[PDB]
């Protein structure tokens, strides 16, 4: 039939005036791999409006959960800001994306680097039991401007205490637990991330995922290349995978 189904908003949590999570009903035949994104839409008059969102919830969960930054004057943000439980929302029948760490042949330490809402796919990746089994450590570095935007801080930090480490980065204000004042590319360059994790990072043992602001992705990729890392390819195992968070 159609390329999408009509689902319902099950709930909406307004963590801050600009940051929301929400959940939608999940058709039994909707399958995705941790790290992928859905396309969500609404009827817009006689037409549609569609956007991509990384699935935050686990592959095995019975709902679909998402995490959205409300963009000033954004068309989809405007709908998200007024949507309520019970509203109809459209779910494209197909999930997409290549942020798939199991494609890495080996590696001792998985390091996921994200900004803002780009944390979303890594939250779903964190639920896959085999990811934790194949990596000696799994690390998540999350960069936001202010600590109030670290909305998953409480539980990620609870999961950190085969090890899992969470390092918050706040670029425009201090945060006690993690790194403050500096963006991820510089924190890779000056050894701060390597020191924060207590794990030496090398091309031989470290595998990188990057998701977030496109300028951050380019800057991080360039920094890693200068440090001897390589892009994962169809025929080269490599040590870097990346996806623009928007
Ligand atoms: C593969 C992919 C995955 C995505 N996953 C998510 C997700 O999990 N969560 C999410 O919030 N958005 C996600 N986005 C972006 C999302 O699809 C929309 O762009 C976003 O919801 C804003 O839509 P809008 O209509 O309100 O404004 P738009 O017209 O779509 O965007 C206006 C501008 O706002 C900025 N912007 C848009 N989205 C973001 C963002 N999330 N963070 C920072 N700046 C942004 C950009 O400069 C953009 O040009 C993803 C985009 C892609 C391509
Ligand atoms: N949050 C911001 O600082 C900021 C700035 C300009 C516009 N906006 C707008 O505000 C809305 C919300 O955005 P957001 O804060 O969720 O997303 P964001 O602008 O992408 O910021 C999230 C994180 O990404 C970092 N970052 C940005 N560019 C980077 C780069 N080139 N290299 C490395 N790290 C980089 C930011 O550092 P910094 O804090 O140092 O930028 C911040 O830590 C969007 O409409 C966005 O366009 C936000």
């Amino acid at each position: 039939e159609a390329k999408f189904t009509e689902e319902k908003i099950l709930w909406v949590k307004h963590h801050t005036p600009k940051l929301i999570t929400f959940a939608i009903s999940r058709p039994e035949s909707y399958r995705f791999k941790a790290g992928q994104f859905s396309r969500l839409g609404f009827y817009e008059g006689k037409g549609f409006i569609w956007r991509a969102y990384s699935v935050v919830s686990a592959e095995y969960a019975d709902t679909l959960e998402y995490f959205a930054v409300l963009i000033q004057d954004g068309p989809m943000s405007a709908l998200f800001a007024k949507m309520q439980q019970g509203d109809t929302i459209l779910l494209d029948k197909n999930a997409t994306g290549f942020l798939l760490p199991e494609r890495f042949p080996d590696g001792k330490d998985l390091v996921m680097l994200c900004t803002g809402s780009g944390i979303a796919p890594f939250l779903s990746i964190l639920e896959q039991p085999e990811i934790r089994q194949r990596f000696d450590t799994v690390n998540l570095i999350h960069s936001v401007s202010f600590p109030e935007e670290l909305i998953f801080n409480d539980r990620l930090a609870a999961l950190s205490e085969h090890s899992f480490r969470f390092v918050p980065v706040t670029t425009r204000a201090a945060n006690p637990s993690g790194l403050s004042g500096k963006r991820i590319p510089e924190l890779l360059k000056n050894n701060s991330i390597e020191q924060a994790l207590h794990t030496k990072l090398t091309p031989e043992s470290t595998r990188f995922m990057i998701c977030g602001n496109p300028e951050m992705v380019k800057d991080t990729f360039q920094t890693l290349l200068d440090m001897g890392y390589a892009m994962h390819r169809n025929r080269i195992p490599g040590q870097i995978m990346m996806e623009n968070g928007f």
